[PDB]
C-alpha cells in the first residue's frame, strides 16, 4: 500500500542532499516538494516511495505515437500514484490526468542581468539591441505564439524570426544566456524559477516587471483515483494553515545567499 | 434544460446596468462574471439565467443547525446548477460542492481610510483604537474564525466579541463604514475588491501591507453535478486564450477613476 510518488530534479523542489550517496530512500532528497510530500502523507494517512521520473520530463505527448512522456505519463501508463512537482495545471494535462487545486501560483517574468536597461515586456518589445527569448517548447512560448496582445504579439514576431535562435533547450540554458550575454540577453521564465535564482550566488539576475499571465501547479493523479480527493484536500488545508506559505519561504528566501 | 446560475451582486464582478428596469432577464447585468459566464456557456454549449442568490449571502454553514446559507447553500440543496460569482475555494466548501479550477487569485487584505496608522494585520492585532471587521456569511469570517495562526486568532478573538459588531451585511457596507469612520474603522476584505475600490472616487482608501493569505475563486456546481469536469475544463480554456486576463482587465485597470 507504499504510495508511489513520481517527482523530478528541479531545484528547490527536488534536491539531492549533501551527503545523499550515504543515505538510502526518501531520506536521500531534499526541497519544498519533499517536504509537501511528507505533509500530504501525514494528511492523507499514507506510505510513500519518492522516485525521480525516467526521462526528467514534466510530461507532454508526443504528436506523432500519441506517447504521453514524463511524469504525466508515468501517471497515465501505471507506474507512479501521484505526482508531486512544479508541474503546471494545462488543458492538454487535465484531459488525461486528475489535478488537486493549486499549491503554488506563477507567471510569465523577465529575468535580467542585474544593469540591463529594461523594466517590462513593453520595454523588450520596443528595441532590439538586447535579444530575449523563451524555452523552445511548453506554456510560456506558447503564451507569446497565440497572444492578441500588441506587445506581446510584437515580441512572438520577433522571437520567431530572430538569428541566431533566441529559444534555448532548457530553464538553465536561459539562466546561463542571461549570465554569459553582459545585459544582451533577457530570459522570459517561470515567475516561481525567477524568483529563486534572485536569491542565489552569484546574485547577478533579477526579476523585472509584473507577471505576464497566472497559472498554478497542481499535485496529479491518474484519472478517477481515489488518492486524488484526499490529496486535494489537504492542499487546501496546508494553504489555509499557512504551511505552504512557510515552504515557500523554507526554500526561496529563509537562507536565500543574495 | 435552461441552466440556473446563481451569482451575487458584487462590484465589478455583477452589477445592475443603468437603465435596468427597463432591461429583461440575463440583459439587466454587467461585469466580470457576467462576461465569464456568457463564455463558460458558449464553450459548454448551454443556455442558462442569471440569479441573484435569494439571501443575498456567499455562503457558511451554521455551527448550531449545520445549514449552508448562500450561493453555496443554493447549490448544496439543489436550488441552482451553477455558482460562476467570486466564490472562493476553502475547504469547508470544498467538502460539500465541486469547485473548478481557479478563475481569478486573491487574498485577504487591508482596507483603510487614507492615513489610518496601520500598516499590517499585526498592527491591527496590537490595537484598540481602531475597530476591524469582515463580511458576515463569507470565507473571510470563517478564515479568521478557523485560524490557528496566533495573530489572526488574536483577531477572531477581538472580532467575535467587539461591541458594537464590527461585521457588515455586504461589502458596500464595510467599504462605506471605513469610508465614514475617520479612521477608526479598517476593512478585511479579499485583494480584487480592495484594488478595485482604491481605484474609484472619491480615491480615499488604501489597500495596506501585503495579503493575508493566498487562494483562489472557482466555478462551483453541486457535488458530482456532470456539468463541472466541462466547466472545469473551459476555465482553463479560458485562461490559456487570455480571455481571464482580458476580463479582468476589461473590469478593473481600465475602468479606474483615481
Ligand atoms: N469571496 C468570499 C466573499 C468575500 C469575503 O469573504 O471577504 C467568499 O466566497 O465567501
Amino acid at each position: 500500500k507504499t504510495v508511489v510518488v513520481t517527482t523530478i530534479l528541479e531545484s528547490p523542489y527536488v534536491m539531492m542532499k549533501k551527503n545523499h550517496e550515504m543515505l538510502e530512500g526518501n531520506e536521500r532528497y531534499e526541497g519544498y516538494c519533499v517536504d509537501l510530500a511528507a505533509e500530504i502523507a501525514k494528511h492523507c494517512g499514507f506510505k510513500y516511495k519518492l522516485t525521480i521520473v525516467g526521462d526528467g520530463k514534466y510530461g507532454a505527448r508526443d504528436a506523432d505515437t500519441k506517447i504521453w512522456n514524463g511524469m504525466v505519463g508515468e501517471l497515465v501508463y501505471g507506474k507512479a500514484d501521484i505526482a508531486i512537482a512544479p508541474l503546471t495545471i494545462t488543458l492538454v494535462r487535465e484531459e488525461v490526468i486528475d489535478f488537486s487545486k493549486p499549491f503554488m501560483s506563477l507567471g510569465i517574468s523577465i529575468m535580467i542581468k542585474k544593469g540591463t536597461p529594461i523594466e517590462s515586456a513593453e520595454d523588450l518589445s520596443k528595441q532590439t539591441e538586447i535579444a530575449y527569448g523563451t524555452l523552445d517548447s511548453g506554456s510560456t512560448k506558447e503564451f507569446f505564439r497565440r497572444s492578441k496582445i500588441a506587445v506581446f504579439d510584437k515580441m512572438w514576431t520577433y522571437m520567431r524570426s530572430a538569428e541566431p535562435s533566441v529559444f534555448v533547450r532548457t530553464s538553465a540554458e536561459g539562466v546561463a544566456r542571461v549570465r554569459k550575454s553582459k545585459g544582451k540577453y533577457a530570459y522570459l521564465l517561470e515567475s516561481t524559477m525567477n524568483e529563486y535564482i534572485e536569491q542565489r550566488k552569484p546574485c547577478d539576475t533579477m526579476k523585472v516587471g509584473g507577471n505576464l499571465d497566472s497559472k498554478g501547479y497542481g499535485i496529479a493523479t491518474p484519472k478517477g483515483s481515489s488518492l486524488g480527493n484526499a490529496v486535494n484536500l489537504a492542499v487546501l488545508k496546508l494553504n489555509e494553515q499557512g504551511l505552504l506559505d512557510k515552504l515557500k519561504n523554507k526554500w526561496w528566501y529563509d537562507k536565500g545567499e543574495c
